[PDB]
């Protein structure tokens, strides 16, 4: 169940967090495509994938849909419409894994509410905090994305999904994690994702329901 | 006139505001329900009764067609859709009554729009910040609502109606309550509901233009 | 190109900032109208015609479109439409010139991912932040705005136009015009408006690219 979980780490392909997501793109050189890819062919399991509309990601499925293997969640970025998701629904249907859509553009947030109601496969979506903050010419401070937060938190709770919060840049600046996973909780965010595991324990503990709440 | 009023007084139907309303739901209990009913049906008045999509409703909806008596104000909780508003205006028909929407719930926040352009006889809508942040899974504070509120604000202005701001829970937090009754003024609210008599001065106080700004 | 320009300087027809924008509007008076008009008849140059839906305007479109000559931009004020732009697109398809759209009312902003992709020729959009909150009822401080800013914003993005901020009332408040100068900044605006000189170099060196940008 995708609600339960805390913190999603990212560690790239190439080489204690709720659920690991391998990463085969961001992190992962343009170079390193297949040898990550192949790598990841081999407790909860999520893959991110490149983006539909690049040559990597379509190389990545074909690989998956071949080598018989699945991980428990794909990750996809670049979500930009509910058939981004349906087009992963019906071809990871041949061959019980379900879909996590990233929200980093300007285009993928005007349509966040169809795209949090594409498919029951869907188990939750990501923030993605720097591509929308560059896609919009913004900074990536809180202010300027808060509405595309709280327009995010709320299509997830209308589909009964959970809003998973971008990672904080940050590994040093354990006030500044402190304080944004905090002010994410508030919104209605019921995870954070993390790109060191130093960062795990604060988001564990902060997306962790009270003693007083429990009873 | 509506955009008058500053101060909605929620008072229980079992048993100086602008407008009192006399309540059938959140504050009665099931059980009390009949009692409360007949009681109501017995200065500007407002009902709040049950939910449309409650059998508590249609029995008092039914009583109030039945034994001919209605308020000025008939207070409709979870407003979700325009349909809703129209309903009761069809219902209204035969027996000068005006409608006020609750908008406490995701569904009812993304109709906003066309639940504010539903009918003639609305005449304004409160927010229901406790319902909303709940559906959400956020917070009760200011932050994680703005925008709830915001978008609440706007469908009402565009329609010519006032949006009531919700009511202050800590009836001890008199600093609070001031602080936050100013941001819902600054947002354009025009007016906001309370639970207790001894927030209505500050509520009109707050609400009521200063010499300062009349000049 | 658009994008370049920091400053757009509000002058009356009546009588160093990137754009200068000869104004027919809000700052002429009525009776002042013809006269106005024909002078401006008579370094890139704007000129903000009166609203299309004014007599006032219909005469400004007619004078434009008989005397031959016509600004960069032409600067609609009251946008609340795609067709608002198209109808400004085709009246100028005869006799280069670029329009930019004022985003300062619940109608406009209800639309404005529409207007934003209205036409090619569309080069900008302006936040009316004084008009937006009177239309709101709002006061017209940063926060009361922010959800419109951040919605402003991302429809240009996503049409490859510039977001220009409002201009800041209070000449005297400096401190004022650079902290909301950088929130503009912050949330994504390129560029930023002003009704009096004083301002320009304030706000040209603020959105001047520092040297670490620039490596």
């Amino acid at each position: 169940d995708t609600y339960q979980t805390r913190s999603w780490l990212f560690t790239p392909a190439t080489r204690g967090a709720d659920v690991a997501i391998i990463d085969l793109e961001d992190s992962v050189s343009q170079a390193d495509k297949e040898q990550a890819r192949q790598k990841a062919i081999s407790l909860p399991l999520a893959l991110r994938i490149n983006g539909l509309d690049t040559r990597a990601g379509i190389e990545d499925i074909h690989a998956l849909l071949e080598c018989g293997s699945l991980p428990d969640y794909l990750v996809l970025p670049k979500t930009e419409s509910a058939a981004h998701l349906q087009i992963l629904d019906r071809l990871m249907m041949f061959a019980d894994t379900r879909l996590i859509g990233i929200i980093e553009s300007v285009r993928g947030l005007n349509a966040v509410e169809s795209i949090a109601a594409a498919t029951p496969k869907l188990a939750g979506l990501i923030f993605g905090a720097a591509d929308m903050a560059a896609d919009i010419g913004a900074a990536s401070t809180w202010e300027p994305l808060a509405l595309a937060r709280a327009r995010l938190v709320s299509a997830c709770a209308m589909n009964g999904i959970p809003a998973i919060d971008a990672p904080f840049f940050d590994v040093h600046d354990v006030s500044g994690l402190q304080s944004e996973t905090l002010r994410a909780s508030d919104f209605g965010f019921s995870a954070k994702a993390a790109i060191h595991p130093a960062q795990i324990s604060t988001i564990n503990t902060l997306f962790t329901p009270t003693a007083a709440e429990i009873r």
